[PDB]
Parts: structure tokens; C-alpha cells; sequence
């Protein structure tokens, strides 16, 4: 009965999705799943950040617009998310009318309620280009160790970090030009006049409590104000009333969660669910996945971006680690770096929406794609473990009983322990215990096989006169994977297809309390196979 908006970190539209973006939005995925399941109204929003300078001048780099560049990198990443089962219910972009006019609405906004300050900087410029240079686009020699051809902040060679301006004989990424400093009025949001609210949330219980320490350090250091303009040419949204100056992206791509959703209510011909869940007095409630390195930006300057404009505040953010492969970051050269649409060519989405599950909690820690375990795991868990209950089984039903399952359980007692266990399972789901989930369904999953292993099936069926029995036992069995494929419902949607084709019934939540009796199930050919380290290596090889 539950209203919800559930949201993923956009994208940038500059890069293409890789499996750190996948643990995002599959964590989110089977989470928005179970909601479903249960019966609440859910919205799974997201959108690629489409803005900025990177963005500009790449696209002049390929001679092409910035809107053609951005849409056809919005069409790679969709593609990607739809491979691996994503199911938003919308996917927008910042680079929209509705973030526009939602854009320009709460700067109005907060410009009026004395939230923006006017002031002076200076920053390296590029007089041949003719314009202001983020700091990766300067290069120049090291001014401590003079190694040439260090980029932005940070040399690569000594280590050490210092201001751009810094820099031994400075230039232009874009230009080669020397650039120099100029000065431009730049528009600052005040964030340090939400400091006591921001405080109030954070003690407040709701937020993971290694999110919450952070917070307190960022507090400690002192909150800042933060820019949210920048100078003309910009890929992005003017600023109404200040000729030459545009949003920056910090300002725009949150908004873009608003738009996105705005987009979806307007598609609808929904004229009242934009106001329903972002208005102060919502009943809604709103949820941020994001990971560890966003958590600034979502915990702090958002919710006071959206009180300072009248908005509601998020419900809760849920923030995941890092990935991690073979126990490292993603290494290009090592071909641990890997493409979505890379996995795709190898692996099915299923094996690494369960592997990432089996790993993820409600804690930010980081998860590690352990290549070996994640063969030995998928092997030993889908296909030895829960598949086995249905490709055990459902041969001799089809070849001997006509299809047919047995007009009653064979041990009732069972099977209500497998129902019993819902309330724990669904709670683990609601949770973001993703891995107490799952270590509770293969555990059931060991007792269903060991059910079976003890009536012994391969030797009843050389038995004369043991019909009754086979069919009794075999259909026990499918009953038991009919209630883990529920549980596991929002975890592997496409092996889930397969499951309610072969047993001829949709999988509910609550269907699990009437066991499929005098039933008739078809047969299926492979329902999930097994994998090997040879695979892996060709992933590894393919993404070098
Ligand atoms: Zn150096």
C-alpha cells in the first residue's frame, strides 16, 4: 500500500556502463522486485547526466552535437540495464525540458530565499579557445619535481598535489595555449545555513551508521558553500537573468530525478503523482542507491537544495561499497575492467545479479566479483542446488505421470517449513540483507536436496509397483522449487521466466501457501546451465 520512488545514480553520458554500475542498479533492481511483489506502488527512476564541459568538448572532438553524442550513448547505456533486467519505470536524462524548467523553478527559488551568493573567482583560462579550464584540461611540468606533462591537481610521478596555477609552463588540453588567470562572478549555493537540519537528520537513525560517522566528519571539517554556475561555453542550462553564465551540474543532475520522474507522471497523462511525492507533506516515500563516493552530495547538498525550494527530502539513501574484482579495484590491463555489454557476450545477467546479491548487505563494504568463486558459486548454488530440484524431478512427471503432479504433498511438514520461512526472507529482501536472503534460501535449498536425496527417486523408479511413490516424491521436490524460485523471484527474473513456463503459474509472494496439487506442468529443456573457468578467461581476454 506503500508509495515509493526508488532511484539509481545516473550515469554520465560520457562513459560507458561496467559491472561498477551494475552492483548499483542491481541492488536497486531486486529491491524495487520484492516491492513489487508485495504489493506497493513503486517508481524506479533514473537518467544519464548529460552536461558539462567533458561532454561539450567531446562532442566537438568527434564533430558532432552534444545532443546527438549524448543520445546515442543514452541508447548504449539503456540497452545495457534492459540486458540485465533493470526494470525502471522510466529512464530520462538531464538534458530535458522538464530538468529545465525544474532547474530554473528551484534556483528561482532559491535566489529568493537568500540561498544564493554572488561572489569573485579566479580560474585558468584558455585565451585562444576562449574559455575557463577545469583543471584536468591544464597541463603542464610538475613544480616540485619538474616531471613534464602532468594533468590538473596531482603528479604522477612524485605524488604530490598542489593547485594547477602551480604548474611549470602551463597548457591547454584543448588548445595547447597558455592559458591564464581571469576573474568571473560565479553564483554559490549556501550550504553551510542548512548545517543544524542537515545535523538533525543525521542523528536521526534513519541513514546506515557508517554514512552517519562520515557525516559527522564533514560537519567537524565545516560544510562549504558550493558553486553552481559556470561560464559560457557549456553544455547545460542558462541561467535566467545572468547572460553568459549557465548551471552547473552539480545544481541540474539531482533535479534530474525530479524531471525524470515528471517526464514519467506527464507520459502518464498523471497529473497529480509529481505533486503526491515530492510535495512537503508527501506520504510517499523516497530512496537514493548510491555508492560510497556520492554520499556528500546526497546526504548534504540535495536535502538542502530541496528545503531551501520547498520540497520534501529524501526518505533514506542506501549506499553501497565499491566493486572490487579478484580482490582489486578494475584493472584495464588486467582485463578485470569490464564492460556490462562485455559480460553479456559471455555470461547471462542471472549468474551476476545472483552473485552481487549473495555478497551485498545493508553495510558499505566493498564487494568482490572473485572470478573463480563467482563459477564455482553460480555452479554450486543454481544450478546444483535450486535448478536441481526442478531438473531432477520434473522428467519423470512429464515421462511418466502425463505432466501431472501428486493430489497431495508428500510431507506436509516440509514444505510448511519452507513456507515459514518467508516472513524472515522477505524481511532480509525489505532490509538490504541481500546475503542473509540468500543464505537462507540455500539452505533451504540443501534441505529440499536432501529431502530428495533420502526417498532416493533413481531407485524407486526401478521399482515395481512404486508409481505412487515416484510420483509423490518428484512432485514434493517441485513444490519445493516452486517456493525458492519465489524467494528468489526478485534476484533472477529471466531463470524466473523459465520457472513459471515450466510449472504453468505465475510466481506471487502469497501463492506459496497453496502448493501446486493434481497440477500440470510442461516440460523444459535446460532451465540454467553450468559455467566454466574457461569463460572467465574469455571475458578477462576480451576486456584487455
Ligand atoms: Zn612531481
Amino acid at each position: 500500500a506503500k508509495k515509493i520512488l526508488v532511484t539509481c545514480a545516473m550515469p554520465y553520458a560520457n562513459g560507458s556502463i561496467h559491472l561498477g554500475h551494475m552492483l548499483e542498479h542491481i541492488q536497486a533492481d531486486v529491491w524495487v522486485r520484492y516491492q513489487r511483489m508485495r504489493g506497493h506502488e513503486v517508481n524506479f527512476i533514473c537518467a544519464d547526466d548529460a552536461h558539462g564541459t567533458p561532454i561539450m568538448l567531446k562532442a566537438q572532438q568527434l564533430g558532432i552535437t552534444p545532443e546527438q553524442m549524448i543520445g546515442e550513448m543514452s541508447q548504449e547505456h539503456q540497452t545495457d540495464f534492459a540486458g540485465f533486467n533493470i526494470s525502471y519505470d522510466n529512464y530520462h536524462s538531464t538534458h530535458s525540458e522538464e530538468n529545465r524548467q525544474l532547474s530554473e523553478l528551484i534556483y528561482s527559488r532559491l535566489k529568493e530565499n537568500g540561498f544564493i551568493k554572488n561572489r569573485t573567482i579566479s580560474q585558468l583560462y584558455d585565451p585562444e579557445k576562449g574559455m575557463f579550464l577545469p583543471d584536468r584540461f591544464v597541463k603542464g611540468t610538475c613544480p616540485k619535481c619538474k616531471s613534464p606533462d602532468q594533468y590538473g591537481d596531482n603528479c604522477e610521478v612524485c605524488g604530490a598535489t598542489y593547485s594547477p596555477t602551480e604548474l611549470i609552463e602551463p597548457k591547454s588540453v584543448v588548445s595547447g595555449a597558455t592559458p591564464v588567470m581571469r576573474d568571473s562572478e560565479h553564483f554559490f549555493f549556501d550550504l553551510p545555513s542548512f548545517s543544524e537540519m542537515l545535523q538533525a537528520w543525521t542523528r536521526s537513525g534513519a541513514l546506515q551508521e557508517q554514512v552517519a560517522n562520515k557525516m559527522q566528519e564533514w560537519f567537524e571539517s565545516g560544510l562549504q558553500q558550493w558553486d553552481i554556475s559556470r561560464d559560457a561555453p557549456y553544455f547545460g542550462f542558462e541561467i535566467p537573468n545572468a547572460p553568459g553564465k549557465y548551471f552547473y551540474v552539480w545544481l541540474d543532475a539531482p533535479i534530474g530525478y525530479m524531471g525524470s520522474f515528471k517526464n514519467l507522471c506527464d507520459k502518464r497523462g498523471d497529473s497529480v503523482s509529481f505533486d503526491e511525492y515530492w510535495k512537503k507533506d508527501s506520504t510517499a516515500e523516497l530512496y537514493h542507491f548510491i555508492g560510497k563516493d556520492c554520499v556528500y552530495f546526497h546526504s548534504l547538498f540535495w536535502p538542502a537544495m530541496l528545503e531551501g525550494s520547498n520540497f520534501r527530502k529524501p526518505s533514506n539513501l542506501f549506499v553501497h561499497g565499491y566493486v572490487t574484482v579478484n580482490g582489486a579495484k578494475m584493472s584495464k590491463s588486467r582485463g578485470t575492467f569490464i564492460k556490462a555489454s562485455t559480460w553479456l557476450n559471455h555470461f547471462d545477467a542471472d549468474s551476476l545479479r545472483y552473485y552481487y546479491t549473495a555478497k551485498l548487505s545493508s553495510r558499505i563494504d566493498d564487494i568482490d566479483l572473485n572470478l573463480e568463486d563467482f563459477v564455482q558459486r553460480v555452479n554450486a548454488d543454481i544450478v546444483n542446488k535450486v535448478v536441481n530440484l526442478a531438473s531432477r524431478n520434473a522428467g519423470f512427471i512429464n515421462k511418466r505421470f502425463d505432466g501431472v503432479l501428486a493430489s497431495e504433498l508428500a510431507d506436509p511438514q516440509l514444505y510448511k517449513t519452507f513456507t515459514d520461512a518467508a516472513e524472515v526472507i522477505g524481511e532480509a529482501w525489505e532490509s538490504r540483507e541481500f546475503g542473509k536472503a540468500v543464505r537462507e534460501i540455500m539452505a533451504l535449498a540443501d534441505l529440499a536436496n536432501r529431502y530428495v536425496d533420502e526417498q532416493a527417486p533413481w531407485v524407486v523408479a526401478k521399482q515395481e509397483g512404486r508409481d505412487a511413490d515416484l510420483q509423490a516424491i518428484c512432485s514434493m521436490g517441485i513444490n519445493l522449487f516452486r517456493v525458492l524460485m519465489t524467494y528468489l523471484k526478485p534476484v533472477l527474473p529471466k531463470l524466473t521466466e523459465r520457472a513459471e513456463a515450466f510449472l504453468n503459474t505465475e510466481l506471487t509472494w502469497d501463492g506459496i501457501q497453496q502448493p501446486l496439487l493434481g497440477h500440470k506442468v510442461n516440460p523444459f529443456k535446460a532451465l540454467y546451465n553450468r559455467i566454466d573457468m574457461r569463460q572467465v578467461e574469455a571475458l578477462v581476454e576480451a576486456s584487455k
